[PDB]
């Protein structure tokens, strides 16, 4: 079945994105910051992308984020019926990894919190499955932050994925995909974590709701949950037109 | 229907495209290591960042063939013969309103954490300054002669490894990967000999963000601080240029 | 016949791979981590593992690790019959770069202990060499640890090393393998570091044992000593089968 | 230029006197800024970095050989003559001295401000060791010694690889690449004794340039007369690393 084998190539490549992506939030916090910190989290982040994107098979294949997908829509390489199908897989997928994360640091976390999960407050665990924002940032202004940074992610990824482009080298592809990853994660990164992919974002979260640290991982930043979720759709429609016009504009 | 016929035009899209992107990526990560009160970046991920920006921009220009981002390659390729001089003005230009209008979105990007850091206090000296997150400023140390000869030695050095990288009389470095290796090289200036004065090596990356922290609520004390600093990374960057090429150009000629 | 040349470049690359390795621990330790810290000791062990893999003559060369050359046998690339040589020399050549180590390090790790080796303590230097489990670790989350991490790089490097993937390209296979060692040790190294290698465990601990750090070096962690050995070796049949099961998946 | 001599040399030159503006670039950087705009680790990236785009600058690997330590490995294996190792090996250093007061004069603010004109080789305003290396003070000579010929034994083993064109090792076009990963692994692992100065000019060429221009014979006796030990033990280590190369060579052939 085709679409099967679609589908284990999402949750394959979704769930080695996680794991190393919250590993290292994991390993920042549970250890004081002696062996992470912010750095050392944006860093795994754009390698982990990298392998993920290695392990689904390169940009041209599996996409790894519901933002992505809705690109492919977009652009007539998915169908529209098979969009919901990847976005659950993606958010189930993401959802497990979250799991094998928490089994992975169990006594890391049983150490560090004593068994107190919370969201808040300086022993806060909830941000290593998903995000949460700076506590200066307004809904619109981290809105914002996460259609302009999904936005050029996906212009660089359709970029990258449209063959008539000479761009980066055969089998070098998600290696530059990693780069860009750091430069939005160090540039961008700040407001809210470049959580970029709402599969990414809404399964861990809604792992940590039912895994212990309780609904607050809803009402927290705010009511933080839903932006995350909405606006990198916002900014793959936006970034799919982009590159859609200058494609036009070129030939 | 929308194809753009003159390659002026399509020449122009390419800088503002490229500059764009190597200005967001540049002056976020400044604000992101300022406004956090460095928890979040600090001197050294402002340096990477500032050397993966021109990677990733480079590629949206086309690689080193394609847009050239920086009044002091648009010069360099004028002396050397690859771009007409009368479409000089036009990138100098198109260039400076790609890097004015890039310190627009990064302000909006960092509207909230810009108030939360200053209270609405946008100054451009003292503990709590702002207007380094999107134009350079020299160490406290520093006179414009030695802030001259840094930026003219910082992009002449730059110069001659992008005219290396270009000249195909050369073996090169692996088709696809140039970008790369240019951003390698403003990582190694960045580390080297950013410390007087954060290494603009590019006009427009500096004069454009300057004007627009002038109207967006930093004042004229953009252009008096650091003894008339302004004027320093427009102008010795084009010294750079101009000392980089006919340098790389008599060793070429030296070889033959 | 190159079961001898085969010996050398396991020889040569294992050699490598910990003196860069234990170079970098010892450099962080013993300066007071004036010149280095958690991230350059990941960071070194990345490049590390880079170097040694083009020593040892790229991915498809010199196996540098048991676990790897376990994963050679299940998937009928080694016989079955080498597989205690490679080991061998792989765990002596680890042996002698740890000799080579405490001769480098040798008056800094006098001015950091006075003289006094220790395992555990403030000034323990017995993990420069081989590596020792968080104190909040037990057995069964370390094992799990090692499992993981050693399964991630073994399939990474079946799917690097199988012809009919399409590939990195070619000279580039140790900078990206270096890559996946850099992001295991950002993401799962907290744990007990990522020694996703018996040789480079056992080797160096074995010198310890006889260097002058003595049994601790086996006692301590709960008796940690055995975990880096089995661990990283259920983990390479682990990801070997899992390479292979996937892959049969997408044939007929 | 027609004589092949003169073009030899001219590389070199400028090989080395990118290498040291770079090197010393970032030391200058990290102490002239009380580490704010640099530290250790920087420091070791920005050596390892230099080393890649001066071995660029000097046509690559099999060019400019930019180290005294590489160009007696090159006599030993007949690939350099040994009358033109004197030559080479005077360039490489008056390169490397220049370079340090191109680095002076790029510092100049930074380093008035940092010193307060007060150039010292020892203590806690020391600037002497922007320009050459010094060991750490718990290190004896001999531990010394033995880092640098180690060090540079493996350095010469990589680059005697790399040039034999008969190995499979990296892309053409990434050879500098690889090594500037070699420098900064040799950085972090065996870079802590007494940096990594692998290079007899890296390191006699700037201590001549602080002899002269204003920190004085204090260059030569700090470290207990450390100032031979990167002159001398880089040569024993080039020419360990050459026999060990051709030794493995052989084992394989
Ligand atoms: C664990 C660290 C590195 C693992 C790297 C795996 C690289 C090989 C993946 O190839 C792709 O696998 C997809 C399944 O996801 C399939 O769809 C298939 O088409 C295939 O092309
Ligand atoms: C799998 C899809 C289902 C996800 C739905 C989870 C969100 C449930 C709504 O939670 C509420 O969100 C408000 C914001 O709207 C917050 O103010 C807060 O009070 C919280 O209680
Ligand atoms: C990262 C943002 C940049 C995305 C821009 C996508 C534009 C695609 C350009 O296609 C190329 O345009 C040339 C003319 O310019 C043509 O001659 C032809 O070669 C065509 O294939
Ligand atoms: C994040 C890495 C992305 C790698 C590939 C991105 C570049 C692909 C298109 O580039 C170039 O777009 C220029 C506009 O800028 C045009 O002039 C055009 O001729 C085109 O060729
Ligand atoms: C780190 C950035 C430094 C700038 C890189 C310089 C690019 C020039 C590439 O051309 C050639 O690369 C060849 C390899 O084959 C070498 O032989 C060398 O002769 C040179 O001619
Ligand atoms: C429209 C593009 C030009 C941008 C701004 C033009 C120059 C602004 C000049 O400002 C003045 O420059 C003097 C010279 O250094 C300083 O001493 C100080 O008096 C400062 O107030
Ligand atoms: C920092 C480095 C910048 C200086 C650039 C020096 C360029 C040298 C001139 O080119 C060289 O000319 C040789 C003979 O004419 C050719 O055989 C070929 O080797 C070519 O590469
Ligand atoms: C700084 C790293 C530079 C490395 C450049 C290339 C290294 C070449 C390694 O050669 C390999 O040596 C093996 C012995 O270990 C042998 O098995 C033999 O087959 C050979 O292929
Ligand atoms: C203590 C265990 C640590 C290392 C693991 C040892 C693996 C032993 C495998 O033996 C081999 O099993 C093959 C298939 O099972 C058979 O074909 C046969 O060739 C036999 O020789
Ligand atoms: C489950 C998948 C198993 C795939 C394992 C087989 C890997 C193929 C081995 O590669 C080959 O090794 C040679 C040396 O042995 C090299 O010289 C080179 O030719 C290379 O192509
Ligand atoms: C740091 C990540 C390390 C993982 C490297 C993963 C294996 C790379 C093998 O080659 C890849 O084979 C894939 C499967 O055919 C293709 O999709 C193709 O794109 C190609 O690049
Ligand atoms: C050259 C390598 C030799 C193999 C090393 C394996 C021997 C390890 C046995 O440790 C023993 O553990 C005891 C705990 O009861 C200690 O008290 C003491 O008896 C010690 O001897
Ligand atoms: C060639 C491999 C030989 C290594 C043998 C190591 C000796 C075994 C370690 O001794 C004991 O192990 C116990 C449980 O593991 C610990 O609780 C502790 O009492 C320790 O002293
Ligand atoms: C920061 C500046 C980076 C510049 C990189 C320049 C790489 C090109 C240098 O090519 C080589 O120049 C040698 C002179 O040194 C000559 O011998 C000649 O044979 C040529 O092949
Ligand atoms: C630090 C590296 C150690 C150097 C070891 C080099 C000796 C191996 C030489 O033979 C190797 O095998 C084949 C011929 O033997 C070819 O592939 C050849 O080009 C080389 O690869
Ligand atoms: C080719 C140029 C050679 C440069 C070196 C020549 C000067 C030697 C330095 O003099 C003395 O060296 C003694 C020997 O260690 C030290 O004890 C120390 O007191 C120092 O004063």
């Amino acid at each position: 079945s085709l679409l099967a084998r679609q589908c284990l190539a999402e949750f394959l490549g979704v769930f080695v994105l996680m794991l190393l992506t919250q590993g290292a939030v994991a390993q920042a916090v549970t250890s004081g910051e002696t062996k992470g910190n912010f750095f050392t989290m944006f860093l795994a982040g754009s390698l982990a992308v990298t392998i993920a994107i290695y392990v689904g098979g390169n940009v041209s294949g599996a996409h790894l984020n519901p933002a992505f997908s809705l690109a492919m829509c977009i652009v007539g390489r998915l169908p529209w019926v098979k969009l919901p199908i990847y976005i659950l897989v993606q958010l189930l997928s993401a959802f497990c990894a979250s799991g094998a994360t928490y089994v992975l640091y169990h006594d890391a976390l049983q150490n560090y919190t004593g068994g107190n999960l919370t969201v808040t407050g300086p022993k806060e665990t909830a941000s290593i499955f998903a995000t949460y924002p700076a506590p200066y940032l307004s809904l619109n202004n981290g809105f914002l932050d996460q259609v302009l940074g999904t936005g050029m992610l996906i212009v660089g990824l359709l970029a990258i994925l449209d063959r008539r482009n000479k761009g980066v080298p055969a089998g070098l592809e998600p290696v530059v995909v990693g780069m860009l990853i750091l430069a939005l994660g160090l540039s961008m990164g700040a407001n809210c974590g470049i959580p970029l992919n709402p599969a990414r974002d809404l399964g861990p979260r809604l792992f940590t709701y039912v895994a212990g640290w309780g609904p607050e991982v809803f009402s927290a930043g705010n009511g933080w949950w839903w932006v995350p979720v909405v606006a990198p759709l916002v900014g793959a429609t936006v970034g799919t037109a982009t590159y859609q016009l200058l494609v036009a504009l070129h030939h």
